[PDB]
């Protein structure tokens, strides 16, 4: 299937994830996995009152940029987790961080500490930053 | 739970329902149950190329306004179906129509011919026409 | 150049029109012009608590009467406004948008748009994948 | 009176800015000003295919260098723009919106808003139940 994630829905899932991260005081900062985790990370930062937001950039492996530390007291966030991605690398670099994602495919579940929505292994997900509102012809030309 | 239905999502569900109603040629018109079925009915009419759109109005029972006929060749649409509503009355008035809804609670499933999304019996659903985009304070005042 | 109307924006306009139509009690029902007026009509129905909503499809089908006590609504008015005007001579005719040529044909409208305006309504659109500007 | 910015509108503005920043190849990375510049930054990152995104939190945390080859982005610019200007003297400083007092502080921006403009960003909002205008 093709799972469409709209801006409003991503915000709903993010607020639900933020609620599970309370109390906010247990966190010192947030490390967003670029580029997928940037928007979810910004939403979490807004909800938790956290201003210390950093990034970790990894082309597949090549660490372009890395937030310092072991992730203790930090939340590391990405948009989706599955097998064959960068989840293992993230856990090795920040073994002390709380790793969360918005979405998770079956194979990615054991790689994160928490997530919001379950996605079937076979489902393609379209994120809002990759879409736009445009004219769509009607299904029937009647 | 509180199930939030955004405008974009309602449109996605509606297009998916329209796809199941193809070929369009098997339909002569659409009868929307007011007020819940008005928007879904307008979306279906746009997708199927149907311009003959009528309404059926029923305060709970009192038929304020009724589209004539027995529903043969017509699609009757409402937003949600459950027990204790007007589903039985609709089937009696237009026994020959194709009754569809976007959402269905377990108890309402056997009352309609087709629907798109399953909603738990205990879940409250907020439709987009009842909402708006407004300032929301952060979960944490940190 | 395209004048895009999103669901959120349409809803904001319909609510401005609703507040102008208060008190709701003065109305018997709403007649939506098919298909453009269906969504604006449903929005007014919700805001004004009006359960009696009918339609006019032009004449494939038409609501009874002369529109007395009724609000007739369409989405846009350029130059049907006349057919409605003569079919429901006693109705309060309103639209969300109005182009210069349609302004005198309605009793009220919310948004003024230029005559050459290329407007796209939200029911004709949708959220789809859009290739990035750079292929990098 | 409130100037509301929806996700859809912000995205349209970010894409206009992206097309102005082509070719993407001329850039090494993007430095987003926390937290306002995080979302506009992620949008530019996607449109320009830039994977190197860093942040400056003001100084709780700051990206290395003098901004050479980098795009520094914030959401709005009134009167930090100066701190950035001196921290990354060689960076291309851009914002989505700009109030009159902030205009000369940035190298480029997309939308001009009046100095008394009360702007609300989409990350501070959400879809919630809104009582109908009539209780009928
Ligand atoms: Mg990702
Ligand atoms: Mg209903
Ligand atoms: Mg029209
Ligand atoms: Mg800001």
């Amino acid at each position: 299937e093709k799972y469409i994630v709209t801006w409003d829905m991503l915000q709903i899932h993010a607020r639900k994830l933020a609620s599970r991260l309370m109390p906010s005081e247990q966190w010192k900062g947030i490390i967003a996995v670029s580029r997928g985790g940037l928007v979810p990370g910004a939403l979490l930062a807004r909800e938790l009152g956290i201003r210390h937001v950093d990034t970790v950039c990894i082309s597949s492996l090549k660490v372009l940029k890395r937030a310092e530390g072991d992730g203790e007291g930090f939340i590391v966030i990405d948009d989706l987790v599955d097998t064959g991605g960068t989840a293992v690398a993230i856990r090795e670099m920040y073994p002390k961080a709380h790793f969360v994602t918005i979405f998770a495919k079956p194979a990615g579940r054991p790689l994160v500490d928490d997530y919001v929505v379950d996605i079937p292994q076979d489902t393609w997900i379209e994120q809002p930053w990759d879409m736009g509102v445009v004219f769509v012809p009607p299904i029937s030309g009647r």
